[PDB]
């Protein structure tokens, strides 16, 4: 039996948002065992409130928890991009039962546009010794999290051997991805250069690398 | 690092059994019979599946069993079913605070296992000229799509400046990710080496790179 949370809530940077967690007299209304967890997709939930109002060590004083009757509430003030996450409440009930809310996705509205930083790496000596010549185009610090990548061998398009990872949000709240091109040492040494062209929000960043002169 | 230690992953095929551990100290896991286990499917609420070491809440099948020996609690899932593929967490009371593990991803194998290809790249000449010395540890062609990365500066663990992408399925239906360490040129040039350690299916692969006079 789930506790009741709104599926979504939102706020702009620096604003406050309050989200609720409705249970029954025998769980939320029954004791001070209400906890709140903040979870970024693909990461473990982080405890932000326990015993209705208590913050663990390291949780900013911007997160406040309270309860009135059968409804617990979490308020997040001075919203920051890192606060954009899923929030789950829980409460013990009778008979060793532990109830969880269905989660609230809190959206921090209007986050700033950010162009990608692109760094193109030529093949490592270890992999060239291992008869491999992979290039990696590291793409970081971009927002929103959608990019397209094209590769060139000299000035010509590369139509095979390309993989680009699905962008993931990193600790600076901006996206990262890597495009990698698996070349043979012969393909790498036979061209004057390779280039990675990253398109983000209609603007392209191009980087070029060439076989070592060392 | 979480208060209790759980292995980052486990796997098995349908019908197999898996056992996952949760290690603490004598003041938490080994001090009482208060270990709880929680199951969580991506994008869904966690669910309590074991409490007080061995107790199953109503409706949790007997395929799930919990035990404890000294400072280590264990959860066994027998006859693995598709619905068991999830993240599993433990918790315990401590000397009367609550301590948690960092979670174990349990994968019900959907295709053959595949060990990752790990390629470690030193700083590129262009970024060094731009006063950056980012290293990239490319990890590809692995299954299950669960990986843990750690970096070392010489033999010392380095946590600061590390970012690792969430694994994503590539055109060959295997996973890829990259881990990048944002060093300054001073940090890069002043150490003997830097290493990328990739853990997958309980085994660790390490790659090391060191500065050169010419890039």
């Amino acid at each position: 039996s789930a506790l009741t949370q709104p599926p979504s809530a939102s706020g702009s940077p620096g604003q406050s948002v309050t989200i609720s967690c409705t249970g029954t007299s025998s769980d939320v209304g029954g004791s001070d065992s209400v906890s709140w967890y903040q979870q970024h997709p693909g990461k473990a939930p982080k405890l932000i409130i326990y015993e209705v109002s208590q913050r663990p060590s390291g949780v900013p004083n911007r997160f406040s928890g309270s309860k009135s009757g059968n409804t617990a509430s979490l308020t997040v003030s001075g919203l920051q991009a890192e606060d954009d996450a899923d929030y789950y409440c829980s409460s013990y009930g009778g008979d060793n039962n532990l109830f969880f809310g269905g989660g609230t996705k809190v959206t921090v509205l209007g986050q700033p546009k950010a162009a990608p930083s692109v760094t193109l790496f030529p093949p490592s000596s270890e992999e060239l010794q291992a008869n491999k010549a992979t290039l990696v185009c590291l793409i970081s610090d971009f927002y929103p999290g959608a990019v397209t990548v094209a590769w060139k061998a000299d000035s010509s398009p590369v139509k095979a051997g390309v993989e680009t990872t699905t962008p993931s949000k990193q600790s600076n709240n901006k996206y990262a991805a890597s495009s990698y091109l698996s070349l043979t040492p012969e393909q790498w040494k036979s061209h004057r250069s390779y280039s990675c062209q990253v398109t983000h929000e209609g603007s392209t960043v191009e980087k070029t690398v060439a076989p070592t002169e060392c």
